């Protein structure tokens, strides 16, 4: 689990969105595994606006933050899970790192701010849904 809290937005994995998220929906995209809902309180996260390929992510199944090198956002074939059939996921970045299904939502960050959230995994790989192209997260 986990979310990004920027401005009056909450960014979560679409497959983990709650009823309150769907009832206060701003934007969702199943091909990216992302959903954004509106919040009453202002958040403290800032979004990175860069081309970094190195950063750090939070892994809840280890209680640890790990430094990683990650690929540029791309269209990647992801195997079937409990939440999606095997399909192509867009704007996904891959790295070598530990992940388990409940690690989705952990933040990936670089020197400029939040880059994305854990969305996929398996066999020593972790995939992150990028948010750096969503420029509207920075404005009301
Ligand atoms: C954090 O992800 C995992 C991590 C490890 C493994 C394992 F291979 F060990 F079974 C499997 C996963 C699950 C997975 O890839 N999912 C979770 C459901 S939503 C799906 C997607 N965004 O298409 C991504
Ligand atoms: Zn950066």
């Amino acid at each position: 689990s986990g979310a990004i809290y920027v401005g009056n937005y909450r960014v979560v994995n679409r497959h983990l969105a709650t009823h309150n998220d769907w009832a206060n929906l701003v934007w969702e995209d199943s091909s990216r595994d992302l959903l954004v809902s509106s919040t009453t309180a202002q958040g403290c996260d800032t979004i990175a606006r860069c081309d970094c390929q190195t950063g750090v992510y939070y892994c809840s199944s280890r209680r640890k933050h790990y430094p990683v090198s990650f690929s540029k956002p791309s269209l990647i074939f992801v195997e079937a899970s409990e939440y999606y059939p095997a399909r192509y996921q867009s704007h996904l970045m891959l790295a070598v790192g530990h992940s388990e299904p409940g690690d989705c939502g952990g933040i990936l960050r670089c020197q400029h701010g939040v880059v994305g959230i854990v969305s996929t995994g398996g066999n020593g790989l972790v995939g992150f849904a990028d948010v750096r192209d969503l420029l509207w997260l920075d404005e009301e």
